[PDB]
């Protein structure tokens, strides 16, 4: 028997300011690290980049009028730091600030929660320029001005915020793999970025405890939770090391303010472990956030990895399904296909009741309550005659994993709300537009951009209809 | 490269009263729970009982001996609290008292660290009858009584203390299997007093931070770690509710003064969860230990287990091997056979791996340190003339589970020592005395005392010499 989910459920739907806005270079707005990157040739799928996006930032009007049809409680979105201040630190631009505060007076006239996140991955290109951005201490007082700019302007008006997205990702995507900005592949300075992040994580939580007192605020994690191959011990270690390796090395800095140890003994033995001043570990523990915000996709199965065997594996770009290989690291862990979950055709697994056992986790590891920040399926759609875009396969994903999170509550974790990604399609860092993962279907592809116009999908409506059951009706 | 054990280390073995003393009627000693269990037909295996086990009472200067031959640097041992208290909260037998006076004179004479458990499953049937013994919030007040008698006699010369003694197994077998005294089978009342335990170690920790201020204290839990089956997202789920439900829910009572909140709801749901009174959280949360104790000696695993599925299982007191038979909880999980490891025929799992896992677990989830407080193989023990036992067997269980404490100290836990269960042959619960774990063979069995004679085994060699190296010679 499943409990209902609670009255005040934040249904939600989730963008990202590059991903979506477009308007790069309008009313003042300066120069990001993607900007700069998304233009070198090679880097993203037939250079495709957010010049434009899908043009929110001129049609946001429009695309809340479709989040209220929707009937969303809540809608997710980033802030552009580069619209704030052009220049990281330096002036504040107030046209920038302007169009936040015109997109939050249109959510609000329309009755949909916002939530703010702080830093989705685009932090000032002049930063970069000026001392390395995330490679620098200074960073973390240059954040906390930006962030507390947003907390004097719209604390007023915004109860739940984010403020690092994906920190993970966007350290390990920028400094050991070079698929994000700056390109980097060293571990040793990835390491040191990002235990820079966890300090301004750490400062501006502190800073929000003063200026909205009655707000909500945490990072949020990308979470694919380990499971072992098999009982086989080595494969249990392994799963040990890959838990704590990819999740608590973040999570428990989150939670506790500390570093798992026996992962900072082995980055200590590789000299790859990160610089330490003193009043570090003081500011990281003195910041406990409301809750661990969590967006997840699927599961990762691992095996034992000798000291001779994988590393860095092969990501799907393609979309030829089994074109992925094993990724790990040499002694601790490796990944492997999960022989008892379907996969999309970009290996992603599909593992909804891996989000149950995700959020299980985290409650039973921190205490905490959960916002899920993102969730979504990324696939190809068809535009049938007749304005029509039959996504079955993106409901079928959505309405398991929203099963699952029923159950997740009823085990006693606290939900506080769930955030579909994405509303409208947007554009992929890398991928392009082919892979779309919107509510709204947006009429571009890779080649022609046409007029961008707004589609409904089936699971607009299917979604629709969950949000005004409350999630009895899925 | 593997990190060295600590100079300090301490390589230990261990017994407990009722399986090695004897003398259950003599110098005052009032009867325990155990002497009327084991006398009532049927309750143990041809009817063996404490009387006389192998007569450590008498015998502890021949056995403290032996120990100071093998080099033991300590030797863990529980006080008899029917000797102490007769009958549990009245007048204190001298007499009794005297004895482990005299015993732990005789180990720091030789050099040998005490370490005493408070205890180890005799609580004195007085208190059994007057009101039920862990039943009843009596015996917090009682059990300090008698925890601060031993500290203010012995804490001058003992630094390390152990509270209690795998409660999980004797409140678990006490109340819910019926298998231990006082025979009870009713999970209700398994909470109830399994939640006053509880507050009785947390109790009588608080009580030792005033008497023995340099001494270091901690309960022993009886500790097998879960696996899932496989990579089958329902078995890890099922891993997920075996681990909290088996083991966080003492270990983080132990650790965080709280029980787990998804296990809690499930006790909840069935009327089971613990009736708490005003200040228990608060006594349970202010008495952090020094360390956590674990007994280790296998690991588990489990599948998914539906709602009308597996609940108690056979268990093997025989044998012969392949007897046992799945056990689990409805709905949550039940166990299965690890088909990579091999066991011993009482079908216990041999997992020296999973002894790393474990102890990689403590340290990761609570950052404590760690006194493993017994370890052993059990295992029918052939006396060969000359007085001769070659027991390889248990050299190459221990020296595999040793090897796993170096990697696990070189991962980065803090383990404080090692005890060997056990150090002579002893009684069995329920077993009787064939199932053999000693370093020292002693020459009896099942139907006859014979002349109770110590036969020092090839383990007992061995383990002198891993001592004499410091565990480099294994
Ligand atoms: O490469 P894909 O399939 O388009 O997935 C990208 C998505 O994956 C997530 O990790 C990011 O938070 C999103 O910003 C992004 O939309
Ligand atoms: O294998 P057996 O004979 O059932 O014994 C298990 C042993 O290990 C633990 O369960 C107990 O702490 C010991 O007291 C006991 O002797």
């Amino acid at each position: 028997h499943l409990k209902p989910f609670p009255p005040e459920f934040l249904w939600g739907a989730a963008s990202a300011a590059y991903q979506v806005e477009g308007a790069w270079n309008e009313d003042g707005k300066g120069l990001s690290v993607w900007d700069v990157f998304a233009k070198q040739p090679g880097r993203t799928f037939k250079g495709t980049n957010g010049d434009v996006a899908v043009d929110h930032y001129h049609r946001y009007q429009e695309d809340v009028a479709l989040m209220a049809e929707m009937g969303l409680k809540a809608y997710r979105f980033s802030v552009s730091w580069s619209r704030v201040f052009p220049d990281g630190n330096g002036a504040v631009n107030e046209k920038g600030l302007d169009f936040y505060d015109r997109l939050i007076e249109e959510l609000r006239n329309h009755g949909i929660e916002p939530i703010v996140t702080l830093y989705h991955w685009d932090v000032p290109q002049a930063l970069m320029d000026a001392y390395g951005a995330w490679e620098s201490r200074r960073i973390i007082d240059d954040f906390d001005r930006y962030a507390v700019t947003l907390f004097q302007r719209f604390g007023d008006r915004v109860k739940y915020w984010v403020t690092l997205n994906e920190q993970n990702i966007f350290i390990s995507f920028g400094y050991r793999l070079g698929l994000h900005p700056p390109g980097v592949k060293d571990m040793k300075r990835m390491y040191e970025a990002n235990h820079i992040a966890n300090l301004a994580n750490a400062k501006v939580i502190q800073s929000f405890r003063h200026y909205v007192p009655d707000g909500k605020i945490g990072p949020s994690f990308a979470y694919s939770p380990m499971y072992p191959y098999d009982s086989r011990p080595e494969n249990v270690l392994a799963f040990e090391n890959a838990e704590e390796f990819q999740n608590h090395w973040w999570m428990d800095v989150y939670a506790w303010g500390m570093y798992p140890q026996a992962a900072w003994n082995y980055l200590e033995s590789q000299g790859l472990e990160p610089t330490v001043a003193p009043g570090d570990w003081e500011l990281l523990q003195a910041a406990k956030p409301d809750f661990m915000g969590v967006n997840y996709y699927q599961t990762t199965t691992v095996e034992h990895n000798p000291p001779d065997g994988v590393g860095e594996g092969v990501m799907n770009t393609t979309g030829k399904k089994g074109t992925s290989t094993s990724s790990g690291i040499p002694g601790l862990f490796k990944t492997v296909r999960n022989p008892h979950v379907d996969t999309t055709n970009w290996d992603w697994a599909i593992d909804p009741v891996g989000l149950r056992i995700g959020l299980r986790r985290i409650a039973n590891r921190y205490q905490l309550p959960i916002l899920i920040t993102e969730n979504g399926l990324g696939e190809f759609d068809t535009l049938e005659p007749g304005d029509i875009v039959n996504d079955d396969y993106r409901i079928d994903y959505l309405r398991r994993h929203v099963q699952e999170i029923q159950r997740a509550i009823t085990d006693g974790v606290d939900v506080l709300g769930y955030c579909a990604w994405s509303f409208t399609d947007l554009l992929s860092w890398l991928n392009g537009y082919q892979k779309r993962y919107g509510f709204v279907y947006v009429n571009r592809d890779d080649e022609s951009e046409k007029d961008l116009r707004r589609i409904k999908k089936k699971s607009f409506y299917w979604y629709q209809r969950v949000i005004e059951t409350n999630g009895a009706e899925l």
